[PDB]
Parts: structure tokens; sequence; C-alpha cells
């Protein structure tokens, strides 16, 4: 079995031990969880069945049962975190956005690679059925040539600390725009635009509040999207060429129903764990399931959602946000 | 009854003339039309039960018995036909872009202002029960505090003459963006845009394919639409605030569907007249009943698209074409 370390306790890291535990058990065990006390690790360790607790990552890093670790930090505790388990020879799945800044994606990329160790960005929306679905219509040429394509994200979350706050780099890029992003990104071949332009405006905590985005990309098609953390919008993402339109509904970031020319088709979530905190939660089984497959083929970074892309997706959420003058200290 | 004379007997010009034989008698009556010879008008005035035909556009202008003119022709054939009209003292609907530039508007509505004469550009989608229903929740403050708005119109309409033909000033912006750039307008309150951004590519025919644009506006609030003759798109749109989004579902250009905060308004269209040769024709009588409240209370313009707006719209539909490049003998 491919044994888990869990890095930080919060929500999303019970999303995911929840997860892993409803998967094979010759397939994958949950070996030990660490936080930044040892009395929060215990808790966690004790609800989730989990053998060993630590009060520290780096006493995770460092034990020799762990072959790939889970960072579920809040966004600008990815860094140290994945850098830790990487010196110490562990594989790592790193939440998203990897990093805060394209340089902390360069770093963790450079470490991995020198390294020859695996490391994946958590894009978990990349591996539902519904996603590799539309990769397929677009192999097929189902929607002929292609014009363009645009995803949206927008709810109301001011009443969610996390999502926020300036402290824990949150906002509408780094916590909804981050899809848009890799959905455009991966409709065009993960090619790097030749363009960006944008517009948005600031929400009073610090943070950016709506945002929107033109991208152009190589051989004259472009994709556009709208992120907020304020105002509730479609939520869906499509692509359109000269046959017609491919579209992932509500909710896009997890979807479970593609459109393709005005043909419905639905993939079903896996059964449990239900009552997850986040939507659809019970879908972070299929990166898992990846992570599985790729580190058993031996590869050291998935081609799904390659390092290479993983700087680029980081890149652009750099320039947007810079184009409207939201800075961070680590830049 | 407000006496109207027909310009063109073309497509739109049928479904408009069938449309205002269908409203009270008492209210509207069609005296004459024109085409570019006698025999085309002729037909045409027999199979419309219309009782006077002309084969020029100035006898139409000319007779006394005709109170408001319909100007149906092709784009670039809108603009001598209203200044006849306008020269002969009739009141005008002109069908949309009521120009192929800015300065036609402009000269338009200079010779309506200059004597004292009726003008109105037919933007039939404002007058739909859906569009006026969601103009009532703008001003009721629903949505909360603005934040952005998309608009999209694509569909394959390569094998559609008009549409893809340079000498009819054809293409994706003036024959779909004009709808997506008047929506863009109405729930931003018919505000000049403070900066445009564009991306698109042209089609072989000589006019524009797809293009897409983002549209700052003040308050720190923005739109951006998708236009396409060769993508299938949504064909909805959008409007976004604080407390939530209002949607005019597809054919948003022609809507009876307006979605607030997930409950839904359906607004039928008049029952005829039916097989008209554009989807929901009939809706067309809204904005005859328009124009003859107008002039029977005297008004030269509407307060729903006034003219100063048409001559704005023109403004930012020119500046989107010439950002791609495509220009025009006219300009
Ligand atoms: O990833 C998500 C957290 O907001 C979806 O809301
Ligand atoms: O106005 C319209 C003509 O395309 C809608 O298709």
């Amino acid at each position: 079995a491919l044994r888990w370390g869990i890095v930080s306790v919060g929500l999303i890291s019970s999303d995911f031990t929840a997860v892993l535990q409803t998967l094979p058990r010759s397939e994958h065990q949950v070996v030990a969880v660490a936080a930044r006390d040892l009395s929060r690790a215990k808790e966690f360790a004790q609800k989730h069945d989990i053998p060993k607790a630590y009060g520290s990552y780096e006493e995770l890093a460092k034990d020799p049962n762990v072959e790939v670790a889970y960072v579920g930090t809040q966004h600008p505790q990815h860094k140290a975190a994945v850098m830790l388990c990487l010196a110490a020879g562990k594989a790592v799945l790193c939440e998203k956005p990897m990093g805060v800044n394209a340089a902390e994606v360069r770093e963790m990329v450079t470490e991995a690679r020198s390294r020859g160790l695996f490391l994946m960005e958590a894009i978990w929306t990349r591996f539902f059925p519904a996603s590799e679905a539309l990769r397929s219509v677009l192999a097929q040429g189902t929607l002929g040539d292609l014009r363009v394509a645009r995803a949206e994200f927008g709810k109301n979350l001011t009443h969610v600390p996390r999502a926020v706050d300036w402290a824990q780099a949150g906002g509408a890029l780094l916590d909804l725009g981050i899809y848009c992003v890799q959905f455009i990104s991966m409709v065009f071949g993960g090619q790097k635009p030749e363009k960006i332009s944008v517009m948005g405006r600031r929400h009073e905590t610090g943070v950016d509040d709506t945002v929107t985005v033109l991208l152009q990309y190589p051989g004259e098609v472009h994709g556009s999207f709208t992120c907020s953390i304020t105002a509730q919008l479609s939520n869906t993402a499509s692509v359109s060429g000269t046959k017609g339109m491919a579209q992932l509904l509500n909710p896009c970031w997890c979807p479970t129903e593609l459109v393709v020319k005005g043909e419905h088709k639905e993939f079903l979530l896996p059964p449990v764990p239900k009552n997850c905190n986040f939507d659809n939660g019970a879908g972070m089984s299929y990166e898992a399931k990846h992570v599985r497959e790729c580190l058993r083929k031996g590869l050291k970074e998935s081609p799904v959602i390659p390092l290479v892309e993983s700087e680029l997706l980081a890149d652009i959420l750099e320039e947007v946000r810079r184009a409207i003058g939201v800075t961070f200290p680590q830049d």
C-alpha cells in the first residue's frame, strides 16, 4: 500500500483523510499525521484512526514509514512544508495553489526535480471523470477548430475567514480564479498565453474582490474568466469551436455533468464519504488514485498536471494580480 | 392609428410587417411599402395586405399619409434611408445597428434632433418583459452592490450570406455583439466605459469571426462579452452583485426567461405571428407598441434607448472592431 502522511489538520486535510480511508486498504494507508502541536495532531489521529501523531511537520518528514506527504496547510504555509518533505525524500501532493507566487512554485519544483522526487499540485478538478471526458472530446476534434472558452467562479465568501483574509493569501484569484486558469490552460493544451488583460476591484480586507481576465492563446484562440468572493456567478466552464460547445455544469470546479453539443452526460461521484467539509469532497478520490498510479509507474510528476504547467499557472496568476496592484510580501 | 411605412422588403421587414398586422387596427396601420423596384414592392404589398407600393424609398418618404418609417434595409443601407425619411419629416424606427460606424449614427442623430423628429434604434431586446423585469430588479437593489456581468452571443452562421458578407457589413460584432454591448450598457445605466480591451480573430470572408471584449465601467464594476459567427456559445446574459445574480436565459437576445437568485420567471411571447423568419420574431411587438407610446406622448426619442446611448453603443462597437484592425470604407 501507498503510505500517506498528513500535514496539517484543518478542514481540507480532514476531507482528504476521510477520502483516503474509503479506498482499498491494500492500495492506500494513512500512517501518520502532523500538526503544529501534538494535542491537535493526537485529536485528529484518534478521530481518523491514524496510528502515529506528531507535533511538528519536520517529525512527519523524517518518519521512514511515510512514502508520500499530503500538504494541506493554509496557502502561505505550503512552501516550507513541501520543502521539508522533499528534503527528507518524500513524494508530495501539495494543495492548491501550490505556492502564493511564481517563485515559490519554481523553488518547490526545482527541489523536487533535483532530488528525483514526485511532486504534484492537488488540482483535483482535472481528475474528475467529467474533466477527463472533456479532454477526450477535445482530442477527438468533436467541437471542430477551437475558438474560445470561458470559465467563472464566484460565490459570496465574505463570511468565510480563510477566504477573505490577507494574512492567509485569500481573495478571489487564489481561492477561485485558480480553477478558472487551470481550466482554460487545460482546454488549450497547457500553452503559454501570448497576452493577458485584467480588470478587477479590491475587497476591504486587503485582498481582491472580483476579477475578470482575457487571455490570448497561440493559434488565434482566447479564453476569459471571472472570479469573485462577493458575487455569485454561473460557476460553469465552456469551450467552443466551429462545430459546437462543451460545458462543465455548476459546480464547474467539481463537475459531474458534461454537456456536449446539447447532449448531457452525468458522472456520479463516489458514494462516500458523505458530509464532507467541502462540496463534492468525495471527488478527491480521483487525484489520490492518480498519485498512486504515477508512483507505481516510477513517475516524478503527473502527465495530467506537469510541474512546468504548475509553474505557468503560477506565472499567470501572479501577472493577473500584479496587473491590479495586489502585491504580497513574498511578492 | 399610427401610420407605418415599410422601407425594404427583406426578411426582417417581412417579420416586422407581420407583427404590426397583429396589433389593434385602431392603434397601427401599415399604409405603404417601398423596395428598390416596384415589382418587389407590389409583391410584398399584395402578400402583406398593404394598400400602397413604391419602387423607391424616396417616394415613401414623400407620402404624406406615412407618419413613421421602419427602415429594415441591410446594414450599410440604413443611413441614406434614415436621412431621406427625416428630411421628409417622418419619425423613424431604424433597424440595428443603426449605422455601420460612430459617424453614421452621429449624422442620423444630429438630423433627427435638428428637425424635432422621433428617431429610435430598433434594439428589440430592450422591450421584452424579461428585460424590463431585469431593469426593475436592478432599480430595486435586489442583487446588492453590482460587481460585473457577462453576455455571450455565438452561433455558426457561416451559411447565412447576410451574416458573413463583407459588403453587407456582417460579422460577429455587427450581427451579434451589438446585443451583448447593449445589454452590458443597460445594466450599467448607459454609462460610458473607462477602458476597453479586445481579443478576436478574423473570418476568411473579410469580417470578424469571434471577439471577446472586457469593459471597465465607472464605480469599479466591469462587463465582458464574447460573440462569434462560427462558435456556438451559451447565449445567456447575466449581472451579479454582492447579494446574487440575475440571468436572461438562452435566447438572451430574445429572452422570455429571467432567473434571479435561483428563482425562475417566464414571460410568454405574443401568440402570433408564428413561423417568423427569425427566432421569437413575435416579440417585435413590444418595440412597435413602444414607438406608438413615445409618439403619442410627443417624445423625440425613447427613454429606454436614448439617441445619446445609441451614439455611445456605436462608439463602443467601432472602438472594438478597430482594436482588431477590422476597418470599413465608411471607416
Ligand atoms: O474550493 C472551494 C472552497 O471555496 C469551493 O468553494
Ligand atoms: O438577430 C439574429 C440574427 O442572427 C439572431 O440570430
